[PDB]
């Protein structure tokens, strides 16, 4: 067992979503212009988000939708597509830090779009409302 | 500023503490027998270890000794030392990462041995008895 109790499980996860949240979004507002774009901060940014996006997986422990969580219960249920959408978050986001080594914005921008929608796209179906 | 507040800057730097305690603690247990040792999830720790020890500095912005937080005040006013301290944490995750493509136990522990002195050696310093 990886974690003590349910609820270390759970603020692991909760922890790795936060910092993930807090480098994706300076990469949202460095590219729409929310704050100065700059090419260094972005590619910490992607290697940060890229990086984070392989911590909360381990997080789903089972019995860990009982307490203080955001998890569905739908989780567990269909345990295989919610990690084929982590490892497409994965995916994803490590290929937006290899844009980040290009000094293309439109690439920048579409990898990013790939990785927001990944976000989403969880979050719609494994969240609660 | 990257936070929006004070607070948010103390939980994004405890957030990634917990999580690097997380993932440092497993490696202890593996070179300890408190658990079986794995080559391949020894790694990754050690990749994670690295990866979330470029993460905290950020969160100490000034003003935020105040708030919900066990960092001294002594951090800001000896702020270059906390910076060089952080910076040798990083130096040894990353000899821990490159020892754990190997499979020299005794080297695996040194490596193991070094992080844990910086994590103590800051937090004698920097962190509240
Ligand atoms: C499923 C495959 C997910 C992917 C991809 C992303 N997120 Fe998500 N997130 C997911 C769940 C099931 C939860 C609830 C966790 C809980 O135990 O309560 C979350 C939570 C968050 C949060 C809130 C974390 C907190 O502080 O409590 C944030 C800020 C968040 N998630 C952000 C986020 C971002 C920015 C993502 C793309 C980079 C992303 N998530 C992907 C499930 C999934
Ligand atoms: C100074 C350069 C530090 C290094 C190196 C390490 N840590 Fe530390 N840590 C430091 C401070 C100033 C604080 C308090 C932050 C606050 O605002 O309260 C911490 C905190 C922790 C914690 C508690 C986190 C929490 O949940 O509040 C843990 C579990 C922790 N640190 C672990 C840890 C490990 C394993 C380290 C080596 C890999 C390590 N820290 C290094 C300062 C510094």
């Amino acid at each position: 067992s990886n974690f003590k109790e349910a609820d270390d499980a759970i603020h692991y996860r909760q922890s790795a979503f936060s910092l993930m949240a807090h480098n994706f979004g300076d990469m949202g507002a460095m590219l729409k212009g929310k704050k100065p774009f700059d090419s260094e901060i972005f590619a910490m940014r992607a290697q940060n988000v890229a990086a984070l996006s392989k911590l909360p997986l381990e997080g789903f422990i089972p019995g860990s939708d009982q307490g203080e969580t955001e998890a569905l219960a739908k989780i567990w249920t269909e345990k295989s597509d919610f990690d084929a959408k982590m490892v497409t978050l994965q995916d994803n986001a490590a290929a937006l830090l290899l844009a980040s080594a290009s000094d293309d914005k439109k690439l920048l921008k579409q990898s990013f779009m790939q990785v927001a929608k990944s976000c989403k796209g969880c979050h719609d179906v494994y969240k609660k409302d």
